[PDB]
């Protein structure tokens, strides 16, 4: 049984199925869980999940208190309910996250330390309630560094991925490799729901929805200020609505991706049909980011009626580089109010820094960019309105900037290079 939620957009968008869970509650204390943050509740949570799924589904409930746990592995038809004043406290002991599981790390498929909340090929999975996800960060802060053995592991992963070595031979949870695990990583799932809860820090990517089809993300209060902490990362996913969330980030708010180079070309699964509305960025560098990992294709993305009241680097930022191939098509931003920004819109087709020297270019393939649309945007103060840097070998096409007003411009209005069919309509600015 399902409701369906209708979503308006400038492209076709099917209504989104929302599972109605069976009215059954599996309390983790009935399977041996103990609060206070020192008893390890990994096994109790797993036993509650097994019983719920065997019964046909329902809620696995974490009541008020602090509950220490290792990873939580979903099965189908489970809603993990965090009650008000519940805190899931995750351990920072790497051995609790073994054995390794199938995942994707910075756009390359591999086996790594289990994500803290992990779902693989499930249907009808949810996290809900007014409680909090709160990982311990001690060990993971140490793993922010990039010493020699960590660089060796990144090279190993990239070489295997780039030469089509089977994913099971990409075993990364070994020795000092030190690839940090995701907070939420849902992989190849159908009918996802995330509703109501708080996030306080994350070891790696905060909310990773990877190769998923159909879902809703709403009423979230996300705060994470460590390394590689975007608010939400959609990767090779489709048919999602995001609404009514707040983002307070070390990096960007909403980011759309589709993997890195050859490994992604192999998977051939674009990220598409995602709508974001009524959201708010409080801290962070970018409101809507596309890429740099876009290799599988990105198409039909719509953000509207959102705010960024404080200060950002780039409000709308589209990125790729010469290794990526793929395409970026039909990206829309509408009805956004901004405080301060360095750029309102930027397109940069050669963003390559950390991976520039570490590994080689196996193949140059220039990304096709077509249809980037910004309408009804205000910014109080900007260094520049927009800056577009295309590749001469395959220029960017069809960019529209319309009903855009900037209260004060500090450096320059615009700079354009290797872009065709740029349409500016009713742009207003002031400058001195
Ligand atoms: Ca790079
Ligand atoms: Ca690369």
């Amino acid at each position: 049984q399902y409701k369906t939620v209708k979503v308006k957009a400038p492209f076709p968008m099917q209504p989104i199925k929302v599972f109605i869970y069976p009215d059954r509650d599996f309390k983790i204390t009935d399977f041996g869980a103990v609060p206070g943050g020192e008893v390890d509740n990994t096994k109790a949570i797993a036993a509650a999940i097994d019983a719920c799924n065997k019964a046909g589904g329902g809620r696995v409930v974490v009541p008020a208190g602090i509950w220490l746990t290792g990873p939580v592995h979903f099965k189908s038809n489970i809603n993990l309910c965090l009650e008000e004043d519940a805190v899931l406290s995750f351990t920072d002991n790497p051995e609790d996250y073994l054995p390794a599981v199938m995942t994707s790390w910075e756009g390359l498929e591999c086996y790594n330390y289990s994500p803290l909340l992990y779902a693989f090929e499930c249907e009808n999975v949810a996290i809900s309630g007014k409680g909090t996800l709160q990982p311990k960060m001690g060990t993971w802060k140490v793993w922010f560094k990039r010493p020699a053995p960590h660089l060796q592991a990144l090279k190993e992963l990239y070489t295997k991925a780039s030469t089509n070595v089977p994913v099971i031979e990409r075993q990364m949870a070994i020795g000092e490799n030190h690839l940090r695990p995701h907070l939420i990583h849902f992989n190849r799932c159908k009918n996802v729901m995330l509703d109501g809860f708080k996030i306080r820090e994350s070891p790696f990517w905060t909310i990773h929805l990877y190769m998923c089809d159909g879902g809703i993300v709403r009423n979230l209060d996300v705060r994470a200020h460590g390394h590689n902490n975007d608010g939400i990362d959609f990767e090779m996913s489709r048919n999602f609505l995001v609404e009514d969330c707040s983002f307070d980030q070390g990096d960007d708010a909403v980011v759309i991706k589709a993997g890195r180079n050859q490994d992604a070309w192999r998977l051939n699964t674009p990220c598409e049909n995602i709508v974001i509305r009524n959201c708010r960025i409080l801290k962070g560098h970018t409101l809507l980011g596309i890429g740099s990992e876009i290799s599988g294709g990105i198409r039909n993305i719509y953000m509207h009626d959102c705010t960024a009241p404080n200060s950002v680097m780039r409000l709308f930022f589209v990125k790729t580089n010469h290794r990526r191939g793929g395409f970026i098509e039909n990206i829309y931003m509408k009805n956004v109010a901004s405080g301060t920004a360095q750029r309102v819109l930027e397109i940069d087709t050669e963003v390559l820094y950390q991976w520039k020297d570490l590994v080689p270019t196996y193949e140059k393939r220039i990304t096709r960019i077509d249809g980037i649309y910004m309408d009804k945007v205000t910014c109080e103060s900007a260094d520049a309105v927009y800056e577009l840097k295309g590749n001469a070998e395959l220029p960017v096409k069809n960019v529209r900037i319309k009903d855009v007003k900037v209260g004060s411009v500090k450096k320059f209005v615009k700079k354009v290079s290797n872009v065709e069919n740029v349409v500016e309509k009713n742009v207003t600015y002031s400058q001195k």
